């Protein structure tokens, strides 16, 4: 149909929601569990609002999905300690997100 885009992202936020690693990404991160994180994370990004997001039909395009979903691991890198366990979750499920991106042919 039309919503080829749609049911190709779709698919793909759902793998990663239900991945393993995916636990840290699920809401949006809470003031009280992350003391100065509003102050130095800009643009706070989960996989909740994604699936609102993709839900509210905002992903037009392939690029606004995957920034969405690349700043959901680089948040968490620059706020976490490299060998944290949400730092090791980012990566984890970053390396299922290329992975997926890729077996779409979301990028060539």
């Amino acid at each position: 149909d039309p919503d080829q885009l749609y049911s190709t992202l779709k698919s793909i936020l759902q793998q990663v929601k239900s991945h393993q690693s995916a636990w840290p990404f699920m809401e949006p991160v809470k003031r009280t569990e992350a003391p100065g994180y509003y102050e130095v994370i800009r643009f706070p990004m989960d996989l909740k609002t994604m699936s609102e997001r993709l839900k509210n039909r905002y992903y037009v395009s392939k690029k606004l999905f995957m920034a969405d979903l690349q700043r959901v691991f680089t948040n968490c890198k620059e706020y976490n300690p490299p060998e944290s366990e949400y730092y090791k979750c980012a990566n984890i499920l970053e390396k299922f997100f290329f992975s997926k991106i890729k077996e779409a042919g979301l990028i060539d």
